[PDB]
């Protein structure tokens, strides 16, 4: 309804102004701070007791996948918005938030596994190619973004380094004692893994 005008507002002002919302946008701080938001998301499920195991590959389409075995975003319809409570946490300002990088990605997909379904919703620049839609069975829980950086947006470091994560995800296993996080880069088959316990 309207609803859809305040949701592509909010997606307006955010890609007018990046640095305000996701760090400087031409020296690899706000690029890399992308990712670090997706993860804090999965973090925070972590520390509710139903996340235990996070997984950021670095693929060689120069995009990054955060993977979870949390409980799923929650795939019902909001009353006030009609859409997914997950594609309302996606595109909504304070629903940072995921929706500002949702919102400074050229792509993303988002895949939900949950009470044994899976299901999928790709998205351009914030904006929803169609509603989240069931596409398969499965047993396993959990939410995977996968996000390919707006080229609009992020100048001369638009490229992730596998280092810069790798210090940082180190540093969020120890500020969140009891997470495992793994790092996967398929360009060059660098890995590693942290995880301190307690
Ligand atoms: C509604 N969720 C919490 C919540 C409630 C019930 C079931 C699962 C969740 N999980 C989540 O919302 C959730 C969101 C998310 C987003 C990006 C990447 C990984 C993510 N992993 C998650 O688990 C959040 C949404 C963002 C703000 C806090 C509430």
């Amino acid at each position: 309804d309207s609803s859809s005008i305040k949701v592509l507002k909010g997606l307006d002002a955010v890609r007018k102004r990046p640095g305000m919302y996701i760090g400087d946008t031409d020296d690899g701080t706000g690029l890399h701070h992308m990712v670090f938001e997706v993860v804090d998301n999965a973090i925070d499920e972590a520390l509710a007791g139903h996340c235990k195991e996070i997984i950021v590959t670095i693929h060689a389409d120069n995009s990054v996948s955060v993977q979870d075995d949390g409980r799923g975003i929650p795939t019902g319809i909001h009353p006030e918005e009609g859409v997914s409570a997950a594609e309302v946490i996606m595109t909504v300002l304070h629903a940072v938030g995921v929706s500002v990088v949702n919102a400074l990605s050229q792509k993303l997909e988002l895949v939900i596994q949950r009470e044994g379904k899976i299901h999928r919703q790709i998205y351009e620049h914030g904006v929803p190619q169609a509603p989240l839609a069931v596409t398969g069975e499965t047993e396993k829980t959990g939410t995977m973004v996968r996000f390919w950086p707006s080229l609009e947006t992020f100048t001369n470091v638009t490229e992730f380094e596998y280092e810069i994560l790798a210090k940082r995800l180190r540093e969020l296993s120890f500020l969140n004692s009891g997470v495992s996080i793994r790092l996967r880069d398929k360009r060059d088959g660098k890995e590693d893994h942290f995880h301190y316990e307690g």
